[PDB]
C-alpha cells in the first residue's frame, strides 16, 4: 500500500473461563429482569489472574501472530478502566518485560471504556512522527472482582468481564488496513460518572463499590434529561460519520459491526434501533456470550470477526467504542487477507 | 523542528512543615534529618483533577493559546483519581479548555507528565496542521491508602497538580531534546509476588514500597538492581544532552525529582558532582514530590523566579517505577511576562 498507511499486523485475546447467567441468577449475583433485559448468556470471570497478567498473556498471542520481532516495537501502550492491582507500580512494564522483551517506552493510556481506541490513536501518532518507527504493542486488561466492583449492578444494563485483549499497529504490513480511526470527545457529560456538582469540584474520593446510577441521575436533575440525551446522541453521530467519511465508505458498505459489549437494552437503543441494523451484522452473539471487557471490545471483538472467519478479505469492518467522559471512537478495518491463524 | 513550551502552571495546596508533621508523629528525627524536607503541599479538600484543572488554567492563560488550538489533552498521575468508571481528563478538558479534542489519561507511574510529554510530542508532530497540547499532573496522597511520609521513606509525597502547554507554532521556550529509556526487569521492585513471576493478588492494605524492594533484591541481587538503575540514568541523561548538543557543563540548570537529601545526593550530587545550587532542591523540599509533575513544577519554578536567562540550557530529569527515565534538554528563549526579575 501507500506510505502512511497503517496495518494490524496481529491481535489477540486471554479471556477467563465463563461464568453462565444461570450460574449468576443462583448464586443471587444478578435477579431475572437484569438477564431478561440485558440478554446475557455469559461473562469471561478470573480466578487468580491480574490485569496486567492477562494483558501480556493476550500480548503474546498477538505479537506471535503478528510475526514482528521485538526490535520493531517502537511502542508498548497498556489501556484499563479499574484497579491495576499495584498502587505506584508500572504494569506496562509488566507487559513489556513479559510479552515482548526490549526496551521501547512502555506506559498506561486510560479513557473509561473507550481506552483502547484511545491507545490506537496515540500509537498512530507515535508511529507517523518519526519515519523509523516500524510497530507498536496495545493490549488492554482488567479484573472486575468484589469488594470494590459488582460486575452485574455497579452499571445496571452493562455487564463487565476479566480478561486481556491485544493489538500490533504496523507501518510496514500486516493483514489489515486502518482506513480510519476518528475521536470524539463530549466533556460537558464528565459530571455523569462522579459524585459532587455535575459542574462543579469532584466529591471526595470513592474507593469503595462504584455505583454509576446514581450520579446519573443527579447529573440528568441538573442537566437536563433531554440535553443530556441529545448530546450522547450527537457524539456518537459524529464519530461514526466521521470515520465513514474518512473511509470514503458510507454503513451499507460495512459488512460487520463491532459493538460495546453492552446489554441487550443498551445496544437495542444506542444502535439497532437508531441505525436500523441487524444483530446478525454485527459482534452482538460473541459479546453477549463475553462481557464488557474494560477497554478493550473493539479488540476482542475484531479478533473474534477475524479468526472466526466472519469477515473476508476486501471487507470493511467497522470498530464502535464509547466511554464516560464522554469519548466515542470509530475505525474503519479493512480485511487485506486471512491470517493463518484463522478460521474460513 | 523542535517544538516549543508555550506556557506552564502549578496549583499547590499550603505547605505542612516538617515540624508539624514531627510534632504529629507523622516524621521521625532520623526522617526529617535524612530527607532535609523543610515542607510539603498537602491539600485539604480538593481532589486530583480538580488540582489539574487549576493548574491548566494558569498555564493556559499564559500561554495566549486559544482553545481552538488545543489538539490534545493528557492528564498523568500516579494515584487513585478519586472516582472509578470517571474520566478526569474530561474534567480537566470541561474545566480548563473549554474544547472538543480528544483527552486521555498517560500513566508512567513518577515519569508520567514525561511520557505525556513524548506521547503530545508525536501528536503535534503527527500531523501538519496540529499546533498545541496540555499537558496536566494531579494527585492527593492522603490516608489511609497512601503515608506520605513513610509509604516510601526518602521521598515525601505532596498534593497537588501542574500543567504544561506545548507548542509547534512557538513559545518562549524550546524543546531541544526529550528521551526516555526503560528497564522493565525491575517492574517487580513496586509489587508483590515474584520479581519474575506474575503480579500477587489485588493489594489492598496502605503502599508499603520498602517491602517490594526488599524482596527484589533478595531475589535478582543488589549488586545487579544498583547497576541496572545507574545505567538506565546515566543513559537517559547522555541521551538527552547529546540530542540537544549539549554536555552538562553547558547546562545552568537542573530540574531533579523532589526526593529527600539523601536520594539526590546518592543519584546525582555525589555521582555526577553538579552543585545542588544549581538545582531545584530548595524548591523541592518545601514542596514534595508532584506524582509524575516534578520536571513540569521545578521548570516552572526556575522560569517564574527569573532564575533561568535567555539563551540558558535546562535539563530536566525524571524517573518512576518501571522503571522509566527521561531527561530532556529546554533553551529559554525569552523571560515570559509572569516571570519575576
Amino acid at each position: 500500500g501507500a506510505p502512511g498507511d497503517l496495518y494490524v499486523a496481529g491481535c489477540g485475546v486471554w479471556l477467563p473461563p465463563p461464568v453462565t447467567t444461570e450460574q449468576a441468577l443462583a448464586a443471587g449475583h444478578c435477579d431475572r429482569r437484569l438477564a431478561s433485559s440485558t440478554r446475557m448468556l455469559s461473562v469471561a470471570v478470573a480466578d487468580k489472574e491480574t490485569p496486567a497478567e492477562m494483558a501480556a498473556l493476550a500480548a503474546q498471542t498477538a505479537l506471535d501472530r503478528s510475526g514482528v520481532a521485538p526490535a520493531h516495537v517502537d511502542l508498548v501502550l497498556h489501556a484499563s478502566l479499574y484497579f491495576q492491582g499495584h498502587h505506584l507500580w508500572a504494569p506496562s512494564s509488566y507487559v513489556q518485560r513479559v510479552a515482548v522483551g526490549n526496551r521501547c517506552p512502555a506506559m498506561e493510556v486510560r479513557q473509561v471504556s473507550n481506552g483502547g481506541m484511545a491507545a490506537l490513536e496515540l500509537a498512530r501518532a507515535y508511529l507517523l512522527a518519526a519515519p523509523d518507527r516500524v510497530a507498536a504493542l496495545i493490549t488492554t486488561g482488567d479484573r472486575m472482582h468484589p469488594p470494590g466492583f459488582d460486575r452485574w449492578s455497579s452499571d445496571p444494563g452493562t455487564v463487565y468481564a476479566d480478561g486481556g485483549t491485544a493489538l500490533v499497529l504496523s507501518r510496514q504490513g500486516g493483514f489489515a488496513r486502518l482506513r480510519s480511526l476518528v475521536t470524539v470527545s463530549e466533556p460537558v457529560l464528565e459530571g455523569m460518572h462522579r459524585g459532587g456538582h455535575p459542574f462543579g469540584p469532584p466529591s471526595p474520593e470513592e474507593q469503595r463499590a462504584v455505583d454509576l446510577d446514581a450520579h446519573k441521575r443527579a447529573y440528568v436533575a441538573e442537566a437536563g434529561s433531554s440535553f443530556s440525551v441529545a448530546r450522547v446522541s450527537a457524539g456518537q453521530e459524529e464519530a461514526l460519520t466521521g470515520a465513514l467519511e474518512a473511509a470514503g465508505a458510507g454503513l451499507d458498505d460495512i459488512s460487520r459491526v463491532v459493538l460495546p459489549h453492552m446489554g441487550w437494552r443498551r445496544l437495542s437503543a444506542a444502535y439497532f434501533n437508531k441505525w436500523h441494523i441487524q444483530p446478525e451484522r454485527t459482534t452482538w452473539e460473541f459479546g453477549r456470550r463475553t462481557g464488557h471487557l474494560g477497554g478493550g471490545d473493539p479488540i476482542a471483538g475484531f479478533d473474534h470477526l477475524v479468526g472466526s472467519g466472519r469477515l473476508a478479505p476486501g471487507e470493511l469492518c467497522l470498530l464502535v467504542s464509547v466511554g464516560a467522559g464522554f469519548s466515542w471512537s470509530c475505525a474503519v478495518v479493512e480485511l487485506l487477507e486471512r491470517p493463518s491463524w484463522a478460521a474460513a
